[PDB]
């Protein structure tokens, strides 16, 4: 049933930057273009872990492939990727394997779940939404766990707030923000649920790690989702004919509905940082 809401590659590119990223840009400098602001925000998340020549980088819900290929051409890194789409897994090995590099690339159709090898240092952009609360713990851990002594990890996400924090914004808003929600974890991200900061911040800290206070990009989606949603309203026949009116609609509520939550300040994107115990200064 989650199954009846896959869609192809197709749809996405008529959308989507040429990177296929699928996750909040970095507009900084304001003046970038949508590609040029996901490169900005893939640097962004890389530039916090502490990335040296021949560690490995584990990049948990890795996409068409961009993020690894970045960081393996900017820092000489090693890079292992987990994704559960069979369509990313088959983009991803192309855009790995052609790398003019010595370094080691993988990637695994598999969850983090599965996955506990050791690895130097994690990114993991806006997968966490898919993963479901009852698994924080678990998550945190494992990441802790396969880390070195320095380890550090990034995860980037979409978040809303505690029910009793939305109420207080009025019980209208509050009620219709709540059902927006179970649609996009229903629609658009079937068997996710979107955690709030303070889950993200306090698993893991329950975990062992020490954490900053988390980067907001709230206004950096706002862009995002209107060159979006403009995007593919604009190629809206083409969107159509590679699917189907449902989809189109869909897609165009959540680009749409997003922008306006995150405008109305019902949603927030957090970048939150994890260091364990060793971590660099
Ligand atoms: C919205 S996309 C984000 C992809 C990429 N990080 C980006 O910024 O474009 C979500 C990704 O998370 C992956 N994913 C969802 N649950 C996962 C899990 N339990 N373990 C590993 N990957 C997961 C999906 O397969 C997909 O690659």
């Amino acid at each position: 049933i989650q199954a009846h809401y896959d869609v192809s590659d197709d749809f996405f590119a008529l959308f989507q930057d040429p990177t296929r990223t699928y996750s909040c840009a970095y507009f900084e400098p304001p003046e970038l273009t949508l590609e040029e602001a996901q490169y900005a925000k893939v640097d962004l998340n890389l530039d916090k872990l502490d990335l040296k020549p021949g560690m490995t980088l584990l990049d948990i819900g890795c996409g068409w492939g961009t993020t690894m290929r970045r960081a393996v051409e900017r820092f000489d890194v090693n890079v292992i990727g987990l994704t559960l789409s069979k369509n990313q897994h088959a983009r991803c090995e192309q855009v790995l394997a052609s790398i003019d590099t010595n370094r080691s690339r993988q990637v695994l159709l598999q969850g983090w779940e599965d996955f506990a090898e050791p690895v130097d240092r994690i990114v993991s952009i806006e997968a966490f939404e898919h993963f479901g609360h009852e698994n924080y713990d678990d998550f945190f851990k494992r990441c802790f766990n396969i880390m070195p002594a320095d380890g550090r990890m990034t995860v980037q996400s979409s978040v809303s707030y505690h029910p009793y924090e939305m109420a207080a914004r009025g019980k209208k808003l509050s009620f219709e923000t709540a059902r927006f929600i179970k649609f996009i974890v229903t629609e658009i991200f079937p068997g996710g649920r979107l955690p709030s900061t303070e889950m993200m911040v306090e698993h893991g800290e329950k975990a062992g790690f020490t954490v900053p206070e988390p980067l907001s990009l709230r206004p950096h989606y706002i862009k995002t989702l209107r060159i979006w949603g403009d995007t593919l309203q604009s190629n809206k026949d083409k969107a159509i004919e590679v699917t189907s009116e449902e989809v189109y609609n869909r897609y165009m509520k959540y680009l749409r509905g997003c922008e306006h939550y995150f405008t109305d300040e019902m949603l927030d994107c957090s970048l939150v940082t994890y260091l364990k115990p060793g971590a660099a200064a």
